[PDB]
């Protein structure tokens, strides 16, 4: 899949985008890759932040669905006009498909000033599509209309320009070391998974594991941080504070309300603990663990604390994903994790994927 390697770009904190074309003749756009939503939506008007936008008037293959879509999400909102058109991914499979496209005609806090992307590719499932689950997501259309296998994988590499790979329809084994370990997709809406145990520097938090997944845990390329439920975030910080008590930091730092800065070339990585999430495995009573470093959760801006509290559950965002090659195995309803060939690490500690472990009562970890 060499043609798809290095097909993602981005700027720090502004997401990862892939080149796409829409319409006939083809209009090229950069599109944010988002495993945490399920609509394909593109700028269709001359917003001042946009390098370019979809011009339906130039497309002979454009079809109007004569229906609007309104999408407020936690951090912004957009609204648009639904249609279909022919869509391709130049550095993807050599196919062209007719997909649903929301032509964005009004927005607030959606486009980023100074970014190089003009739309969003929602890769999650129809259950959370807008206006409802009858609006077929892009990936579903791709698989239905072609012989592209029902899976994709993401290598998000981080740094400021970031880079990565989206392998559509398969897996590139050069992008990871060791073995893939798979956790089941609990339910096909978000890419929902179940965390069964959490260790900070090898130390279990000992919470009712239900707490780790209240009300859900998801794998989300469209979120920068590792987000955690309050109750779990509270315990998580308490232990990270203690682990890092060598040096002192304000209360705002832990809330992501102020930055902490060290002199260039002298950050104390080693005073900060590793974070290990044990995920439900493929077999009864069997789990595995993924382990990330402070280089993943302490983000350059001076650094931000990139773990934060949540009201909608755990979100394994770019802080988690940049450690790993992540396989969205839709065909087998599972997500694979392996150590990424590009993850950033020091000489003493590196990101890990390890198994098998014995974990009982893992089904009691899911919130209903
Ligand atoms: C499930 C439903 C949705 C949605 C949704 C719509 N638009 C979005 C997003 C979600 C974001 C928010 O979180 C995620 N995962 N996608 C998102 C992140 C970004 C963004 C910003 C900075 C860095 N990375 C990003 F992905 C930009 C733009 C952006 O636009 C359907 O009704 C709720």
């Amino acid at each position: 899949f060499v043609e798809m390697v290095d097909n993602l770009r981005g700027k720090s904190g502004q997401g990862y985008y892939v080149e796409m074309t829409v319409g006939s003749p083809p209009q090229t756009l950069n599109i944010l890759v988002d495993t945490g939503s399920s609509n394909f939506a593109v700028g269709a008007a001359p917003h001042p932040f946009l390098h370019r936008y979809y011009q339906r008037q130039l497309s002979s293959t454009y079809r109007d669905l004569r229906k609007g879509v309104y999408v407020p999400y936690t951090q912004g909102k957009w609204e648009g006009e639904l249609g279909t058109d022919l869509v391709s991914i130049p550095h993807g499979p050599n196919v062209t498909v007719r997909a649903n496209i929301a032509a964005i005609t009004e927005s607030d806090k959606f486009f980023i000033n100074g970014s190089n992307w003009e739309g969003i590719l929602g890769l999650a499932y129809a259950e959370i599509a807008r206006p409802d689950d009858s609006l077929e997501p892009f990936f579903d259309s791709l698989v239905k209309q072609t012989h592209v296998p029902n899976l994709f994988s993401l290598q998000l590499c981080g740094a400021a320009s970031v880079g990565g790979s989206m392998i559509i329809g398969g897996i590139d084994h050069s992008l990871y070391t060791g073995s893939l370990w798979y956790t089941p997709i609990r339910r096909e809406w978000y890419y929902e998974v179940i965390i069964v145990r959490v260790e900070i520097n090898g130390q279990d938090l000992k919470m009712d594991c239900k707490e780790y997944n209240y009300d859900k845990s998801i794998v989300d390329s469209g979120t920068t941080n590792l987000r955690l439920p309050k109750k779990v975030f509270e315990a998580a910080v308490k232990s990270i504070k203690a682990a890092s008590s060598t040096e002192k930091f304000p209360d705002g730092f832990w809330l992501g309300e102020q930055l902490v800065c060290w002199q260039a070339g002298t950050t104390p990585w080693n005073i900060f603990p590793v974070i290990s999430l044990y995920l439900m495995g493929e077999v009864t009573n069997q789990s595995f663990r993924i382990t990330i470093l402070p280089q993943q959760y302490l983000r350059p801006v001076c650094y931000k604390f990139a773990i934060s509290q949540s009201s909608t559950g755990t979100v394994m965002g770019a802080v988690i994903m940049e450690g790993f090659y992540v396989v969205f195995d839709r065909a087998r309803k599972r997500i694979g994790f392996a150590v990424s060939a590009c993850h950033v690490h020091d000489e003493f500690r590196t990101a890990a994927v390890e198994g098998p472990f014995v974990t009982l009562d893992m089904e009691d970890c899911g919130y209903n």
